[PDB]
């Protein structure tokens, strides 16, 4: 068997998690910034950006809850807002990291590492495969899959140029 089902979408948490260690390694480059009470603000622009960027896939599951056929529309509703708040969690601030500029960057790095723990709950949830009808969530889990590798490094892209501006 193979061309019918059984592939399981658990690999989504594997490729997504592996992509979480890529941004955690770049954030270390941010430390290489200036120091005049005006070097962290730019760090919040690149970090607060990955929040709305990675928080975008969260809306990809809504398609399954927008018309799910079972008790999954709810489980898929949490992974959506649950993973959307973990990233946008620090998106509620902005003037604080630039004001204290103490350790506001770790807020995002620690917020992304969690987005991976969420893929574990949704990975085992759809892993059951005991729905036998919720095939609409199939194309809903592969949505974040591509949004995880693209958003995960979303911060490593700016963070890198953030430690050297320009």
């Amino acid at each position: 068997d193979a061309p019918a089902g059984g592939n399981a979408f658990e690999e989504m948490e594997k490729h997504a998690k592996e992509f979480q260690k890529t941004f955690s390694e770049q954030f270390n480059s941010l430390v290489n910034s200036k120091n005049t009470q005006d070097f962290n603000k730019a760090l919040k622009d690149g970090s607060d950006s990955v929040l709305q960027q990675l928080s975008a896939f969260s809306s990809s599951l809504q398609g399954a809850i927008s018309d799910a056929n079972g008790k999954a529309k709810e489980a898929l509703e949490q992974a959506r807002q649950n993973v959307e708040k973990t990233a946008e969690e620090l998106r509620k601030a902005h003037p604080d990291v630039e004001k204290e500029a103490n350790a506001f960057k770790d807020k995002l790095q620690a917020a992304v590492q969690t987005t991976v723990q969420e893929s574990q709950k949704l990975a085992k949830e759809v892993a059951s495969n005991m729905e036998e009808t919720n095939k609409k969530l199939a194309p809903k889990i592969k949505q974040a899959y591509d949004d995880f590798v693209k958003h995960a490094e979303e911060v490593q892209k700016k963070l890198h140029e953030a430690a050297t501006k320009q």
